[PDB]
């Protein structure tokens, strides 16, 4: 009957605790083939344009409740069966600019996390697009139009059974938003950015590998005489060369029947690969499983308390090589009983406390890699 | 990521308390208008036929969360000016036979309200399809097919404007449905059925009416040669005569710009409305406004504590009438200041203690009400 | 069924079916012991045993 | 797969509280006795967008 009920119980404005399904209202088979190109993207969408029109638990609010405040959470059940691993990752970054990229070394990199085709069971990765704070209205990735993703860079060395596109299910999760900057006073404890550096194409019978590489980091990345600067690595220099303890985290995107162990850290990047006994720096390594694969780094200041260059020039040297990084030899002798190939992922979450300063009036030659 | 998350806050049960808006998802302009048949429709349609997809704050648990267990409550913003009042009625009883009815003495019945088209601004009905108790799941009226309304019976005399057809809104509230039910063991306190029996046509001028009526009760009403059991009126009845303080519910679907006083009762109906001096019988009274209009009663045993028939036969009599009852006399000298013609409700909820007893083996004869 | 009453288990997948090889899955159902149930009235007789 | 691995079928007895299963005529009741068959579902690889 008659009441001001115009208040009520009537304003719906609601930050919302839907259980994450009373909260769930997405249904996006997230694509998976055989016959493919390395990076292999299973789709980039959008926020709001994604779709119109999704019948489900939390359901008017996409557009009504007003304003919500927790990270945009997801969990696709996948998996596969036994044989072999692999690697992906979900594109989400800023609005765009025209005809634009995507790669795992671009699309993800704003806000990211990293998977495997057939680990277990399930991948999470709590996306809260406004990295300025947190709480929010429909429109600032809309109208500011960002899109998103899923894609190897790896993949499972044995090509499988069909293709097995999965589910792409979130909406949010009641969580302390971590608002993500980082401090022009370049020396500072902890780093965000991300940095993507990982993969290694490794051979089956045991070439005696020891494929290298640097730890350069600055801008971004190549492409055939083409380059990429990204979050992980511009803000990111400035300052000139780089000093603190950044580590990444390498996965097992290959085998649970094919395996190696290849160390990780920091010697010289002027020794080639056929040193009289390789193993021989500071040392931290493989010995994957069908099991483990994920795994991370930490290379600090005991070690390197002192500086390498956050930069390059098309034309730097080894035979002149500054500086000592992660340029890898393997151990053990390489595997499959099959027709495979191994490889080793590489990443930049958080340092140790990390100085950066001085600066780089420029050049760029976007090292391959 | 990995997750039994297949329990976690995923599965939607939720009995749910949404704000009345949280809760809210209907959008149907109840209809409204002037050229009109006495008693107008402004609709019947389902409970889950209703409609199929309507976008609003409780959504997805429509068909999704399981069950809840409040009553399903609408309120209407409507209303119009000042000049005159009116009646309306929104139906909702019992699945359905076969080509039925559609009255405010039947389409209602089951769980009622009664309001005016243009009351200071709206009414109230919280609907809670199941009697036998209350929680909910979505069939229980669908595949027990009910259809809802919205009418008049008096109406505003004056017929205004144009064809306001304001809004019907609902979804539910966390309020203690009360499981209805009525005692074979015939004498008991309060009662339940409802009986609809208001509304009275009364002329301008000041003819010196008092348009009687009793006070019979049974089954349910006529139409031509062709009546109507209901539950107000059957299992409301088995027993012979019926002995109880109920009471009805005036009101000025009429005028706050015509008045009249009429009285309310048990006095004689085998006393034809020209008596001497008619305000002789133990009293209770009309003395309508523009605001003021609902109006009940309450006539019990300090009163008549002695038996009559909730039965009769098509041949029953005045001039060898038995039992007091209410049969009404003005007061006041009836008017308008325009070309209008009164009005007066009555109906029955709960009484103070009834006694039902004895039987009748039958008759019928629907008193023409 | 356009005339079916009840809610019951009739499942739904949800992520994308797999072997790498050539095979095809499955999905157990079973009744041992429920939480309190009310069995009443009786059913004078058909029977048409459901294909299951 | 590899041949026809038949097995051993060992058994004799255990010390167990054995449990005299029976089903109560008064209908509506805690726990329940039966175990009906129900399961598997020939599910095809590829994802035929299931729900059986």
């Amino acid at each position: 009957m008659e009441q001001n009920l115009f208040a009520l119980s009537l304003d719906d404005t609601s930050s919302v605790r839907g259980s994450l399904l009373d909260t769930k209202f997405a249904q996006t088979r997230v694509l998976l083939s055989k016959a493919m190109a390395g990076g292999d993207v299973l789709l980039d969408e959008y926020l709001y344009d994604v779709v119109n029109g999704q019948d489900f638990r939390a359901t008017v609010a996409f557009l009504r409740t007003h304003v919500i405040t927790g990270k945009i959470k997801v969990t696709a059940t996948t998996n596969i069966s036994d044989n072999s691993g692999c690697c992906l990752m979900l594109a989400i970054n800023s609005g765009v600019r025209g005809k634009y990229s995507t790669d795992v070394y671009t699309i993800c990199s704003q806000d990211s996390m990293t998977w495997n085709p057939g680990c277990k069971k399930n991948f999470s990765f709590t996306f809260n697009p406004n990295p300025c704070g947190d709480s929010w209205s429909a429109e600032m990735i809309s109208r500011s139009r960002v899109r998103m993703t899923v894609i190897c860079v790896s993949g499972w060395t044995l090509s499988p059974t069909t293709d097995v596109i999965a589910k792409l299910d979130w909406s949010i999760v009641n969580e302390k938003c971590e608002p993500t900057i980082y401090h022009l006073a370049d020396c500072q404890n902890w780093l965000p950015l991300n940095r993507w550096m990982g993969k290694l194409t490794f051979p089956q019978g045991v070439t005696s590998e020891v494929r290298r590489m640097p730890l350069s980091i600055g801008g971004g990345a190549g492409a055939t005489q083409a380059f990429l600067a990204n979050m992980p690595n511009s803000w990111i220099s400035m300052w000139r060369y780089f000093r603190g303890e950044l580590h990444f985290e390498v996965t097992k995107m290959s085998s649970p029947y094919i395996k190696a162990t290849v160390t990780f850290l920091i010697a010289f990047g002027n020794l080639s690969d056929a040193f009289g006994f390789y193993e021989s720096f500071p040392h931290r390594i493989v010995q994957f499983a069908e099991v483990e694969e994920k795994c991370t780094l930490v290379f600090s200041q005991q070690e390197f308390v002192t500086a390498w260059s956050t930069q390059v020039n098309p034309r730097t040297t080894l035979e002149a090589d500054g500086c000592p990084y992660l340029y890898a030899i393997i151990h053990d002798s390489t595997t499959g009983t099959i027709s495979g190939d191994f490889n080793l992922g590489v990443k930049l979450v958080g340092i140790k406390d990390f100085c950066g300063i001085g600066s780089n009036p420029g050049i760029d030659g976007s090292r391959l890699l």
